[PDB]
């Protein structure tokens, strides 16, 4: 059974929620209520704090690509990701940026550890963009 389109739909749906949260903050900056900086910090505070289905999480990177906020591997924060490869050599962050720059959003598969461990395992993530800040927002499921 497969059965996996359903899980991908749920990831897609949670990432769309994260897109909503980000647009909501951006809109407030646009109307001049908070500075752009406050808006970005409020979005990151919510994304850093949120989990779903237990330990599933969101991260944010920019278009360089450079990490903005990663909640389970925070040592990546501010690091240049161009050239970051998983163990099969995949430039996965470059592929996120190409996908959103070319299609607006979409699924990208790659190898990445589960929270709390270090062995990269098969992952399928939905990534989306918030263009006014040059952000990519993502979340994925672990195939196994
Ligand atoms: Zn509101």
């Amino acid at each position: 059974a497969r059965m996996l389109a359903e899980r991908q739909a749920k990831v897609r749906a949670l990432v769309e929620a994260a897109h909503g949260l980000v647009e909501h903050q951006g809109a407030r900056a646009a109307r001049g209520e908070i500075s752009a900086d406050e808006a970005r910090r409020a979005a990151l505070e919510a994304l850093r704090a949120l989990r779903y289905d237990g330990s599933e999480y969101f991260w944010v990177n920019d278009l360089e690509p450079r990490m903005v906020m990663h909640p389970t591997n925070p040592q990546l924060d501010g690091q240049d990701l161009s050239g970051y490869r998983d163990p099969n050599g995949k430039l996965l962050f470059q592929e996120f940026v190409r996908t959103v720059r070319a299609r607006g959003s979409g699924f990208v598969d790659y190898l990445w550890p589960k929270p709390g461990s270090t062995v990269p395992v098969p992952k399928i993530s939905f990534v989306t963009q918030y263009q006014p800040w040059g952000w990519v927002v993502g979340s994925g499921l672990y195939v196994d």
